[PDB]
């Protein structure tokens, strides 16, 4: 009886960040409360100043990472204020029935809802909007997050030994669709209902005009680059709802990585770069050995750093000769 | 000494439907002989009524799925009728040797030949025409399927239980290339020879103008959804002969995947979605636990939504609230 | 004390071809020297004439495989002579720090410089050229190539047994964006510095122009196909830095196969065909079983047949009719 379970409200943060969880279950299982607003705003998403109107889970793209165990039910009020125009929806690949969710959720602007589904099954998950007869174009204006689902005694190796990380991060990963015109320039409408039409035949030409991490060019970069330590155990989540990415840790590797997400199935290890699929969160984990500045892309290097797909980490520490050297630094003889 | 085994004539059936077998090999060893007819035939692709010049296995777009054991020999009787005007052969990515024997069956109109092959490896297995010079055009016009080799025990999970299916379905996703003139409109042809140069072109694009389940837009939707039981084992064979797919059950999972379709390997469990390459079939398994109506799509929503690669099933029976249900209905408040 | 290990010098090939080594390794760990020279030059890439500005290590594109042992040092001499134009550096996917060696190796003409990495990681992976703000640029001019660490104890099937190759060949597969006119037609340019912003143009587009094995449509045909004998078990070692490949035997199967390269990870069996992701390389093994003629493509089969990803295999011995036979050769009745 879902009644006598806990109840434990989750405060969520913006993403790279992951709001606080215990790897290993600390509790039975619980109804976990969350609760999101659907924000519409104009998001600046390259350093040239092109202005969509993206639409978000709780202000940001992609929308936070929401994290439960296994055998958890995730309780999701979902908010539609009437500052908005459009209707909304949710839908979890985390979850089983009703299109994930989305056939219950459908929010006009001015309501709210409250879905709850048990998350029968560990991994990281995809959730997006998708209402009937608008799905791509909500995804691809970054109504997208994930949600993960931890094993209740945390995650496992491919032997069944713990792999506890010391940092997580959550990298999702847009693509934009801008509308253009004949001559190559980004077009810009007066309302949504305008915009559709030429939305939908940009999306039909299968070629994003920008691909970003954490909602733009650069966003994971500067002072808001990722950190670690040399030594620290990190999991980066990685989501793409809409198309194949390659994550690629440049100067690293994925040390186990669940390339499609699910932790039943034992990781790939020793992963250069790996492919997830469209429509799927995948995990990698990591435990950095050296320091310095490491690049974190989708190794289609056109998409890295021609359309916006790489962010940094600035890792601490000493640095292990013994693992690389200059033996001859760049001279002219 | 071939002569000895038991022949057993299969009469297959059109997509998605599957001919009856056995998943337990009921016998040993057989040469299992089945015929398929060539039939180029005009096709309507989509709801705008955009006809191509199809070239298809047995009338229909995939062609269907053969369906043996390990071990078995398949022999294709294959009939090119003088009512056809192109060269066509076959090759089974199944079988070993002469191009998976498209150079062994190279049929003018008015001819016939019959292949036999040993199919030692179990698996979903893609099949194709593929004539020296006209490769992608043959398969980019529909002209390819699946055979499924299955393992003479049957199907296994991770841990070598059996998994067992109620019933099969078969989706072959196909890319079509329709050529376009400079305005964007759909050009047709008054002959296969002056088509050819307009469909490398449209080929080379890269970029399919459709992409269809069954051989058309909406084909496995209304009338002809797929259709399941709460608690029915269904396994949904895919195949994808020229480019990669992404598939996802709106609502459910794949329990079991092979994405890449050959059953000596584990399944991966839980998936939200799987890579099916282009050139590949792929297999999941999934017991329904849930009613309703969902959607099957490449999970590249654009792909699904705008270009035709979505279908659905109806699933009978009750619901159930401890997995999914609605606390609170949208309302306004 | 890296000083005390014995030292190697390896005397590299050009690719499809692959330096001699040991499986299984003879020695304890060794500190194993390359050295490779940096080659800007013109290469004709298709039958049409196409000429483009590569970027090559050691003169060929794919840049040569090179071949160690997990836990060997590799020491390599980067050379970029004063007759190139353009600062070029090396990233070791294999590596750990340093962007995988760019941020230590970034040479001017008439320089040169010594890194030396730990292989602590078993598998096939990418190197390529990765000089800050013209990375996708490098990578897509060819400048790209290989590195194989081998398990000290050489390979292992899914069960731990050994798998032993008799034959190695390395095929690099290149994504090029030649840059088009309105018209279509390829452009040439007085300099790197005046082609660079059409180059980002091009490669924006997403869409290659030409796709190919060894450098040019047709590189591994002919004289220059790929042999075998029937019996012969042969490791096809694969590479594609910036876009995703499916590759694929005609007539054949990868027996076992590391679709992400990493020989910690149990292979895949009986694969048709797999996805390497794009900053990847793969590696298949298959015994020989059939004699005659074999196609090796990418499995999106337009990129295969119009875009020039596909060699061949020659194979001599004798045909096995319990494989495959033809039981009536195409005839009229
Ligand atoms: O490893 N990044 O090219
Ligand atoms: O789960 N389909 O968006
Ligand atoms: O198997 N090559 O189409
Ligand atoms: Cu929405
Ligand atoms: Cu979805
Ligand atoms: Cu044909
Ligand atoms: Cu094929
Ligand atoms: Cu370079
Ligand atoms: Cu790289």
């Amino acid at each position: 009886d879902i009644s006598t379970l806990p109840r434990v409200k989750v405060d969520l943060v913006k993403p790279p960040f992951v709001h606080a969880h215990d790897q290993v279950a600390k509790t039975g299982p619980r109804v976990v409360e969350f609760t999101m607003t659907i924000e519409e705003k104009k998001l600046v998403i390259d350093r040239e100043g092109t202005e969509i109107h993206a639409m978000t889970f709780n202000g940001s793209v992609p929308g936070p990472l929401m994290v439960v165990h296994e055998n958890d039910y995730v309780e999701l009020r979902l908010i539609n204020p009437d500052t908005n125009t459009l209707l909304h929806n949710i839908d979890f690949h985390a979850a089983t029935g009703a299109l994930g969710g989305g056939a219950l959720t459908q929010v006009n602007p001015g309501e709210e809802t409250t879905l709850r589904f048990k998350a029968t099954k560990p991994g990281v998950f995809v959730y997006h909007c998708a209402p009937e007869g608008m799905v791509p174009w909500h995804v691809t204006s970054g109504m997208n997050g994930a949600i993960m689902v931890l094993p209740r005694d945390g995650l496992k190796d491919e032997k069944g030994q713990p792999l506890t990380y010391d940092k997580i991060y959550y990298v999702g990963e847009q693509d934009f669709y801008v509308p253009k015109d004949e001559a190559g320039n980004y077009k810009k409408y007066e309302t949504p209902g305008e915009a559709y039409e030429d939305a939908v035949k940009a999306m039909r030409t299968l070629t994003p005009t920008h691909i970003v991490f954490n909602g733009a060019v650069g966003a994971l970069t500067g002072d808001h680059a990722l950190t670690a330590a040399v030594g620290e155990r990190v999991l980066v989540v990685h989501s793409q709802a809409n198309r194949d990415t390659r994550p690629h840790l440049i100067g690293g590797h994925g040390d186990y990585v669940w390339a499609t997400g699910k932790f039943r199935n034992p990781p790939d290890l020793d992963q250069e770069t790996w492919l997830i699929p469209g429509g799927t969160a995948g995990a990698a984990f990591y435990t950095f050995r050296q320091p310095g500045v490491y690049a974190y892309v989708n190794h289609n290097l056109i998409e890295a750093f021609e359309l916006g797909a790489a962010g940094h980490f600035k890792v601490t520490g000493e640095w292990n000769d013994d693992l690389m050297t200059s033996v001859v630094k760049p001279a002219s003889m």
